[PDB]
DNA sequence: CCGACAGCGCATCAGC
DNA sequence: GCTGATGCGC
DNA sequence: GTCGG
């Protein structure tokens, strides 16, 4: 956190451009400055600085020099000020509220949670669920629990069919020591790019997680992808844990490995590795990695056996899940 | 200057 | 119903 | 908002 005060400057203004401008591409844009200045490793003493690294520009570099000079950014301070600005910031840090419903809600003259709680025959499911869980959901995860949280879900699917194989990917995998989220990898061998020999694949252990109360809400499902929400069970005169999202995604098995270098992340490490991908004349998948012809069009499937094979294709030396943390 | 910016699954809607 | 576009989130 | 060509 040598550069903290800056990336979560530049962080805040990517949320406004997305939320509130809806300029996804500037969006985009600070949170790859904010994610190059946080793995930067000396303390950046101006914008100028900052402007070497790829990724920073002109115009944070100079946000940079004035929040260096004063500790903030006038900017940023409007923006606080603003009750449009906040109202929809605000909105939108509930599952399922983007920034488009999180404008309209407000044009509607709902903007507090107090609001959302009030007019819930306005949200559908996945909104009156992120409301439900609203508080839950802005927890983190500590990794103890994520390991008690692995030891259900792996042994549950274990007893559904013990041809399953289920990978907890994301931040989790990472190495990191607290979670936003789970995130569950899982193969059968009946899945395969060739053919689906059985049916309700994912469907069963979603049943499975269900029926022993773990998973407790769901957010989507369809065949390849469940988004939820689930919860540890507590003790005697325990406390309950929070309700915890939960995301899992059924790969087809000869497709693992692009499945867990995608699955595993970061977010940004991904749009990194992808972008990179593209220029040496490769596209990047959960499921494949495949030429790009003269024309543009994606070739065929190339052989992967490991996630290394997939960073040889791009001639990039292989990096462990603990240093993708982009 | 200016096009391109990673790639995709599920929910919801319009249009037919 | 279908297909396609859009919103949201991974 | 930033970058490559
Ligand atoms: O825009 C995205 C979002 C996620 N993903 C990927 C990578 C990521 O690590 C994974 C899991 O998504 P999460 O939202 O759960 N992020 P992550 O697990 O890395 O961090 P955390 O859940 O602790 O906030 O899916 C993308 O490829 N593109
Ligand atoms: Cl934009
Ligand atoms: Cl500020
Ligand atoms: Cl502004
Ligand atoms: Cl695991
Ligand atoms: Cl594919
Ligand atoms: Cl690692
Ligand atoms: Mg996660
Ligand atoms: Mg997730
Ligand atoms: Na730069
Ligand atoms: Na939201």
């Amino acid at each position: 956190t040598l550069n903290g005060g800056i990336t979560d400057m530049l962080t805040e203004l990517a949320n406004f451009e997305k939320n509130v401008s809806q300029a996804i591409h500037k969006y985009n844009a600070y949170r790859k400055a904010a994610s190059v200045i946080a793995k930067y490793p000396h303390k950046i003493k101006s914008g100028a600085e900052a402007k070497k690294l790829p990724g920073v520009g002109t115009k944070i570099a100079e946000k940079i020099d004035e929040f260096l000079a004063t500790g903030k950014l006038r900017k940023l301070e409007k923006i606080r000020q603003d009750d449009t600005s906040s109202s929809i910031n605000f909105l939108t840090r509930v599952s399922g509220i983007g920034p488009s419903a999180a404008r309209k809600f407000v044009d509607e003259g709902i903007k507090t949670l107090e609001d959302l709680r009030k007019n819930e025959d306005k949200l559908n499911h996945h909104q009156r669920i992120g409301l439900k869980y609203f508080g839950d959901f802005e927890k983190r995860i500590p990794r103890e629990e994520m390991l008690q949280m692995q030891d259900i879900v792996l042994n549950e699917v274990k007893k559904v069919d013990s041809e399953y194989i289920a990978t907890v990917c994301g931040s989790f995998r990472r190495g990191a020591e607290s979670s936003g989220d789970m995130d569950v990898l899982l193969t059968h061998p009946s899945f395969t790019s060739e053919s689906t020999k059985q049916p309700k694949l994912l469907h069963q252990v979603v049943e499975q997680l269900q029926k022993v109360h773990f998973i407790t809400d769901t957010l989507s499902k369809g065949e390849t992808k469940f988004m939820g929400v689930c919860q540890l069970p507590s003790k005697n005169d325990e406390k309950e844990y929070p309700h915890r999202r939960i995301d899992i995604a059924l790969i087809p098995k000869d497709q693992y490995y692009c499945g867990v270098l995608y699955f595993t992340g970061s977010d940004i490490f991904n749009k990194n590795m992808r972008a990179h991908a593209l220029e040496k004349g490769f596209t990047i998948n959960e499921y494949t990695i495949r030429p790009l012809g003269v024309t543009g069009v994606a070739g065929e499937p190339l052989p992967v056996d490991s996630e290394k094979d997939i960073f040889d294709y791009i001639q990039w030396k292989y990096r462990e899940p603990k240093d993708r943390s982009e």
